């Protein structure tokens, strides 16, 4: 019953789920299959008239996040569950996966003009789905708050069929593929929300993670131009935990390395044409080559082996110099990050127990970065575990004399001194940002990374008025404040402003603190970021 019609005049059936109306698995774009792997999305042509759109679609190729060219128990054991025919029955995947979702409160027609809330996914750039993230949760808020919105989400490819680098891709000039089917979805919702109920010139797009740096991406986009036929694709953005990804270029070191890694393993190391060869071999060896490469809870850990990258085209440079260049889109932002982002990271090296072997393993994950580099960040970050993550946990969870240090460090460089930085330089529109400390208390884990899923999509907490309402509320009015908070939400200017500039949150609700911990390891790193770069 629930219907919409597209801009080329389709009229599709929806699915009335009482408490919204759903239109699941609506392509965007020709599948990106067997030749046209690796390439730029190319838009959907067919017709959809008179087609019902009332479940998700499968998601896109998954990569097993423990992963590896070394054999173990953990890689094994993971393939086994991803595998099996009940986790195919419940999450199916495909390469034909770029499908968009559009969720809207009971009742919506076309020219309700409702702001839209455009979601994408993170997961490492490995894996994920826009299945996973049900969007009840902000539907139902936004209507109690008397603020509606509609959500979207759109799917775009990851690992190898996303984010595949090296030489031959740059010179055929299809990198970062995942982040133009994000961009895609993009138009797609500029050309067609309107029919949905949705106003297209009051986008907000929003991720978490990887989909957070997604979010960052597409502010440095074509060097910071955000339209399509001459209108901002969106006005304002949210990033939940990561803004710039800390990259060197598609064809550097790296890039390369993964890529002809993952040709032998394709099976393709004596094609002269090895991207033709990788085109037409089947779906399972790319999948089994694919997890011949580490994966992000792999020792390599946030090393990752697929990421955005600059390509000289889209990412014309190195993302904080282009942050620090004034590139960007100019729409208002709100950026946060979980106190305690690099636990589940940190788990990833347990092995590593010295502080020689400590200083072993970031040399062998930064490769530009000097031993004087190394000393400083060691010296910043020091081996005394009352210092590392969990943050303010004393001698607590101590696994290992490093897991604290090493906690510390890839949270700090990965999400949250990165949010500093881009906070520091960002002067394209007003900045708010927050620091969540609602799971204090957690062994081991913290107020770890991406625990705000759960208050976002899942259950009700101190958290989910920021999540939720507070999210809502900006999309709607471009001010977070609109939504009633207990605590006024004060706009970011630096740092090294005079009083309190973050909105913070714990387990019995809103406060209000200072960006101006741990400096000498915001030092460190963000001195020269690129000697951090993967
Ligand atoms: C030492 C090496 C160099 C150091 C690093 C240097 C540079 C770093 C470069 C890049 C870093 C980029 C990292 C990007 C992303 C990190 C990867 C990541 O795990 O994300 C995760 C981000 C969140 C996300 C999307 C992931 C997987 C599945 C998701 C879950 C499935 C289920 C769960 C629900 C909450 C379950 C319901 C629960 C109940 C109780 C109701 C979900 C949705 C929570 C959120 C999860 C991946
Ligand atoms: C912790 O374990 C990792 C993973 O097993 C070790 O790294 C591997 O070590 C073997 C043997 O030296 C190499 O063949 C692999 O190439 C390494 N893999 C990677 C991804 O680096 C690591 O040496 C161990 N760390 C310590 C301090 O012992
Ligand atoms: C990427 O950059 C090229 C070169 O400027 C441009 O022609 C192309 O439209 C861009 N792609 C996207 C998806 O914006």
């Amino acid at each position: 019953a629930p219907t919409a019609k597209l801009a080329n005049g389709d009229t599709i059936t929806g699915l009335n789920a009482i408490i919204n109306e759903a239109f699941l698995g609506i392509p965007f774009a020709e599948p990106p299959v067997g030749n046209l792997r690796f390439k730029d999305p190319v838009p959907y042509s067919g017709s959809l008239n008179g087609q019902k759109f009332t479940s998700y679609g499968p998601s896109c190729m998954q990569q097993n996040p423990e992963g590896t060219f070394e054999e173990n128990l953990g890689k094994t054991a993971l393939d086994l569950v991803m595998q099996s025919k009940v986790f195919q029955a419940v999450l199916p995947q495909s390469e034909d996966c770029l499908t968009i979702n559009v969720v809207r409160p009971p009742g919506t027609k076309a020219g309700a003009n409702l702001p839209v809330m455009l979601w994408i996914f993170g997961g490492g750039f490995e894996i994920g789905s826009p299945t996973i993230f049900p969007p009840a949760q902000m539907v139902t808020k936004s209507v109690l708050m008397g603020k509606p919105i509609i959500h979207v989400a759109v799917n775009y490819r990851v690992a190898s069929w996303g984010f595949l680098a090296g030489d031959d891709i740059k010179a055929e000039g299809s990198g970062n593929a995942g982040l133009k089917d994000q961009r895609l979805g993009m138009q797609w919702v500029a050309d067609n929300i309107a029919g949905f109920g949705g106003d297209p010139s009051k986008v907000t797009i929003f991720g978490e993670s990887a989909g957070s740096m997604s979010v960052l991406c597409h502010l440095i986009w074509n060097d910071g131009d955000n339209t399509y036929k001459g209108k901002p694709l969106f006005r304002a953005g949210i990033m939940q935990s990561g803004a710039m990804v800390p990259s060197d270029p598609v064809d550097g070191t790296y890039g390369n390395e993964i890529y002809d890694l993952f040709v032998s393993s394709a099976g393709c190391g004596s094609a002269s044409d090895k991207l033709a060869c990788l085109r037409s071999a089947s779906s399972d060896t790319l999948l089994d080559a694919t997890n011949n490469t580490p994966g992000f809870l792999a020792y390599s850990s946030l090393r990752l082996s697929y990421l955005p990258r600059p390509d000289g085209k889209n990412i014309t440079d190195d993302m904080y110099k282009l942050v620090r260049d004034g590139k960007y889109a100019s729409v208002p932002v709100i950026i946060g990050d979980q106190n305690d982002e690099g636990t589940v990271f940190g788990l990833s090296s347990l092995n590593v127990t010295t502080n020689a072997q400590a200083r072993a393993y970031f040399k062998q994950s930064f490769i530009h970065a000097s031993d004087a580099e190394i000393d400083t960040l060691m010296a910043a970050y020091p081996q005394d575990i009352t210092q590392g993550s969990p943050f303010d946990t004393g001698i607590f969870n101590a696994i290992t004399p490093q897991f604290k240090r090493i906690s510390a460090v890839l949270g700090d460089l990965a999400f949250i001194h990165a949010r500093r930085y881009f906070l520091n330089h960002f002067q394209g529109g007003t900045k708010y940002s927050f620091l969540s400390k609602q799971l204090s208390g957690l062994p081991i884990m913290g107020t770890f990374h991406a625990n705000d899923i759960v208050w976002q999509d899942y259950l009700l907490g101190s958290g989910s008025v920021i999540y939720n309402n507070a999210f809502i509320a900006f999309a709607t009015d471009l001010d977070p404040n609109t939504a009633g908070l207990l605590v006024n939400w004060p706009k970011y200017t630096s740092s090294s402003q005079s009083g309190n500039n973050l909105m913070m949150i714990n387990a019995l609700g809103l406060y209000t603190g200072k960006d101006n911990f741990r400096t000498a390891g915001y030092d460190a790193l963000m001195t020269n970021p690129s000697s951090f770069f993967v």
